[PDB]
């Protein structure tokens, strides 16, 4: 037993990270087969970034302007192109450590692992979720641009995030691997703000099921509620609406514990109305919302990868 | 900015994990050069484990009784010996993925990363601390024995934990890599209990410094306190005593923020006496104690490894 915020093993992604230098800017890139992916603002300078025209800036570059370092081995660039907000630099060598992989664009509420890197070298790994307002609450410093987020399924790495920028409230914004931003943000140094966030209701319920699987049961009651009456309380406390699709996804966890989904909703309602009154759940004094129903089942059942 | 519970990148350790089967027991082993390390209760059965005599049980085994699987490649055993509570199985092939490494036995309060495995295949990675009562609050199921805990420094992997067993309160116990248990526990299925735990004072203070580095400042005050008066309040709330050695270790964090160590102690005292009154620190509603002063500096400064 036990329950922890668990990331995927990161070895398959470590073997893909490289350093990309152009002018006075250094950031991280992702090396898969004979292409390196990185954020397009690597072609900017500390005065280009105020309002750049990237097409007009890229047509002024040559291949040899791009310095790509893989360990202490130099890869030279033989072509380049821009796709939305990412650069694709073609190099003369295929990465022999290329795993099986895919690019995927995720929905708000889904979770992923982040391998934070500086100068092409990995620093640490942690678990994140895409918030309803399309930011992520990460841990990023100068030079971390180009670090990626990912999920692993068997032997296949599904890449879903590349890091670009930090907003004034201390949260983070970036793109999928095809260079499209999550949210309304643009890669320009001008006023933008996150928009108000909300709590991911379906994930909170999944975490209450994890507590029961592990022996915490003090928060249950004998009451119940309808979906509509629950959603009327949820709106009041700034929670996202729960759909019937969400109810259906929580089926397996309901069947393993014997607690109907709408009975667990009546328990959340009482916790929202009464607080916790000095008690904890799975070592937490707040209601936690960055575990999906999938996350709970993998950790409480023991699925591996290869 | 931001602050997360961050584990080390796990690729160097993934390349060392193998499967060890003997009789009806399967668990994980660690393959470094031409030796595989695993827990000695792999030679037991579901009735040997009640009160075994391991010396008398090992002298009844032959090399071919041990089945070692590395991927879908079979390593055969050519010798074996027992050291305290671990087996060392010598095999005819050296692991070509052996990193630079050391074995170390850690003190209570230190943190490490855990790579949880089943059947020799990694499942996930998370951060832990050795509690004052020599248990760890992990996430482990049947078959996870032999999974290891570790720290990384530059290119060197320092192994510090191997998992053996779970106690009735849901916490975990194990050994260093030379087979000596942390705590009073023994590898026998008999009544043992953890002993009362305490909160790791020096780590809580380090985490309050992390909050200030990141912009949280509502909990500070203009008061101060002596070391002895602080330790008199700490004992009351079941915190560990703070030594002058602890004060000295918190020097760099004090110098970067401009807040003297004993001023931060006066802030903790007020938080212990008054509670948080509905506010959070670094996204937490409890005082967090599994970040060392070293952990804070690496994440707030950006150190990598290679
Ligand atoms: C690339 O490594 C950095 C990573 C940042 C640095 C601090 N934490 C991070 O995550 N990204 C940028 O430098 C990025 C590029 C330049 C300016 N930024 C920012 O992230 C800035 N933020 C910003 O302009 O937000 C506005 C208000 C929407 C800032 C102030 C943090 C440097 C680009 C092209 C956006
Ligand atoms: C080896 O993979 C398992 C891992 C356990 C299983 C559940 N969670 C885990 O961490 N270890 C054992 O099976 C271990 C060996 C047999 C019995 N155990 C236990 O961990 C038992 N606990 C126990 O006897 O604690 C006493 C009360 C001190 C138990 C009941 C969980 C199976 C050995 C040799 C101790």
């Amino acid at each position: 037993s036990g329950f922890r915020k668990m990331a995927f093993p990161s070895g398959k992604v470590e073997g893909c990270m490289v350093q990309v230098t152009c002018g006075t800017t250094t950031l991280n890139g992702l090396w898969l087969d004979d292409v390196v992916y990185c954020p397009r603002h690597v072609i900017c300078t500390s005065e280009d970034m105020l309002n750049p025209n990237y097409e007009d800036l890229l047509i002024r570059k040559s291949n040899h302007n791009f310095l790509v370092q893989a360990g202490n081995v130099q890869l030279r660039v033989i072509g380049h192109s821009m796709q939305n907000c990412v650069l694709k630099l073609k190099v003369d060598t295929a990465n022999p450590k290329t795993p099986k992989y895919k690019f995927v664009r995720i929905q708000p509420g889904q979770t992923f692992s982040v391998l934070a890197c500086y100068n092409g070298s990995p620093s640490g790994v942690y678990q994140c979720a895409m918030r309803p307002n399309f930011t992520i609450k990460g841990s990023f410093l100068n030079g971390s641009c180009g670090s990626v987020g990912f999920n692993i399924d068997y032997d296949c790495v599904s890449f879903c995030y590349m890091h670009h920028m930090e907003l004034p409230t201390g949260v983070h914004a970036g793109t999928d691997l095809e260079g499209n931003f999550y949210g309304p943000f643009v890669d320009r140094q001008t006023a933008q703000a996150a928009g108000t966030d909300t709590t991911i209701t379906v994930n909170v319920l999944a975490w209450l099921y994890a507590a029961v699987i592990n022996g915490d049961r003090w928060f249950l009651n004998r009451f119940t509620t309808t979906l509509n009456d629950f959603n009327l309380v949820a709106m009041k406390y700034n929670y996202e609406p729960l759909t019937q699709d969400h109810v259906d996804i929580l089926g397996p966890l309901s069947a393993q514990t014997g607690i109907a989904v709408l009975d667990m909703c009546a328990s959340l309602k009482e916790l929202l109305q009464n607080g916790m009154n000095g008690r904890t759940i799975l070592g937490s004094a707040l209601l936690e919302d960055e575990f999906t129903p999938f996350d709970v089942v993998r950790q409480c059942s023991g699925v591996t990868f290869q």
